[PDB]
């Protein structure tokens, strides 16, 4: 198999055969040797040597370079065999073990070289374990790497350097790198917490944003210590939470950190308000909303007293503390309807937890800036309820305590009512429709919706608001006007002589106000709404035009 060549030869015919031995007959005691090389078996060295590298090539003419290589070995030059399969590319196992056969130096070479050939053969591992055996641990572990092999990349550097090593550092770091670029956050955030950077790994997981992805970081970043970033990052998972309607997974979420004690009560008013709502609705409803098994003002009391143990007014203040500090957007018109009934929810648990501490103007203030907020956002029906719920009566229980002049918040007193009768007036209206019983005793009632100084502020409002679209116009298309200044100093001038009050506290448009009424008027013959008709038609002229 090693001598295929002469090994056929010496089995050819006896006619052939009888040439042959007298060809060798006359060598021992030239040019007819010539052609008979397998005759190199029997003459000598020269001869063999020449009959040795026919059977080379031969080897490699047949596609068995493994075989040429052993040929070469005997001969006895393995130094300069190795040279040449190293330029060829032709190294092997077999090659290199018999390497140290010439000496020490010559297998160091051997397995360098063996080693760059095999990354061109895409075998960077194998590779990597040969330069090991040269004690390159350095190479071996750069090599992996650059070849993104991260996984054993560490395993020798785990094994072979120190902990600390800042080779071994920097693979962790960089391996996190690459795996969080393409949405691999899970695994990346081990390899931060490897690289014994355990701030980045709680970040990494919250990259997600899915709400298991939330809660897992916030109890990761807990147990590194982060109290202030778990409490972050609890608090985003129990917002995503209530996306589902999951009311037991949100309100676990916000039993980490203990600092979240302030927010637990407004997921709880949010549970409860968001029960009172679905409810009067649809009359039913099971739409995968997990709720607890825990007056609506009163009905969240109690549950705070049981479930969250706030009885006695002594932390009725610290949790007011803890909640009035933070402040959410504007709350613009486009908002999910989830986390806008979140922040409406918020300035109602202030206003509930006011009521316990006998603290009635903040109670007000807190009210009403959760019946604008839901006004602001055109949420008509959740700020009609929010009325239903916490004043289910009506609005003067509140004006003997505070209304009857006796803290300056009761401008704040008059926005409140006012946006009240503005959903009775509302409702007064639709009910007309199909979807007197009211009686006429009521609708002399809307009096204090009609003020004339909101009425000719918010057309002041109307015209600079105006104003500033009409040049924002002009020189938008640059890419009466004397008097455009003079409009402005008629409104601009016009609503600084107001007091200070009226341009504190929100009120409904009293224009709009005023066209209901008289809509309202019109399906009943008859009736002249007494003074009313009059000054809501005298006001919609004063005001309407412009």
């Amino acid at each position: 198999s090693l001598l295929p060549l002469s090994t056929s030869l010496d089995h050819r015919s006896k006619e052939e055969l009888h040439q042959d031995c007298l060809v060798l007959a006359t060598a021992k005691h030239s040019a007819d040797v010539e052609e008979r090389f397998h005759l190199g078996l029997f003459t000598d060295r020269a001869t063999l040597y020449r009959m040795i590298d026919i059977e080379g090539k031969g080897h490699l003419e047949n596609g068995h370079p493994e075989l040429f290589h052993q040929l070469m070995l005997w001969k006895g030059d393995l130094k300069g065999v190795l040279q040449t399969a190293a330029e060829r590319g032709e190294l092997t196992d077999n090659l290199v073990a018999m390497a140290p056969a010439a000496g020490y130096h010559v297998w160091l070479w051997a397995v360098e070289a063996f080693a760059k050939q095999l990354c061109f053969q895409d075998q960077y591992v194998k590779a990597a374990s040969h330069l090991l055996s040269i004690h390159k641990v350095y190479e071996a572990v750069e090599l992996l790497k650059s070849n993104h092999f991260y996984r054993e990349a560490i395993a020798i550097a785990k094994a072979r350097l120190r902990p600390e090593d800042p080779v071994l550092k920097d693979l962790y770091l960089s391996w996190g790198t690459v795996l969080e670029r393409d949405g691999h956050y899970a695994v990346a955030a081990k390899c931060y917490l490897g690289a014994t950077c355990a701030y980045d790994a709680a970040k990494v997981l919250a990259k997600k944003g899915d709400a298991a992805s939330l809660r897992t970081a916030a109890e990761l970043a807990a147990i590194v210590g982060e109290d202030e970033l778990s409490a972050s990052l609890a608090l985003r998972c129990a917002q995503e939470l209530l996306l589902a309607n999951n009311w037991v997974g949100a309100q676990e979420a916000l039993q980490l950190h203990e600092s979240l004690q302030g927010q637990r009560l407004v997921f709880c008013l949010l549970e409860l308000l968001s029960r009172h709502l679905e409810e009067k609705q649809l009359s039913e409803g099971k739409s995968s909303s997990s709720y607890h098994t825990w007056p609506f003002v009163e009905r969240v009391t109690a549950v705070w007293k049981s479930i969250f143990s706030l009885d006695t007014p002594e932390q009725y203040q610290e949790a007011f503390q803890k909640l009035q500090n933070i402040k959410y957007p504007s709350a613009t018109n486009n908002t999910p309807a989830k986390q806008l009934l979140l922040h409406i929810c918020h300035d109602l648990t202030l206003a509930v937890l006011s009521q316990q501490m006998a603290s009635w103007d903040e109670a007000v203030q807190a009210l009403l800036r959760a019946v604008v907020r839901s006004y602001d956002s055109g949420s008509f029906t959740i700020m009609q309820e929010v009325y239903s719920a916490f004043l289910p009566d009506g609005c003067d229980h509140l004006r003997d305590k505070l209304g009857d002049h006796q803290s300056p918040a009761t401008p704040a007193f008059k926005s409140l009512e006012a946006f009240f009768l503005y959903g009775r007036l509302y409702e007064f209206w639709w009910s007309l429709s199909r979807p007197t019983e009211e009686g006429e005793r009521m609708l002399s009632t809307f009096k204090e919706l009609f003020s004339e100084k909101h009425a000719s502020l918010q057309n002041s409002q109307r015209t600079v608001a105006e104003v500033q679209e009409t040049l924002a116009e002009m020189i938008r298309q640059h890419q009466s006007l004397p008097e455009l200044t003079k409009r402005l100093t008629e409104a601009n001038q016009r609503m600084a002589k107001f007091p200070e009050s009226i341009k504190a506290w929100p009120f409904p448009d009293v224009l709009e106000c005023c066209l209901v009424l008289l809509l309202i008027r019109s399906h009943f013959p008859g009736c002249l709404a007494q003074e009313m008709q009059q000054q809501a038609q005298e006001l919609l002229q004063k005001y309407g035009n412009t």
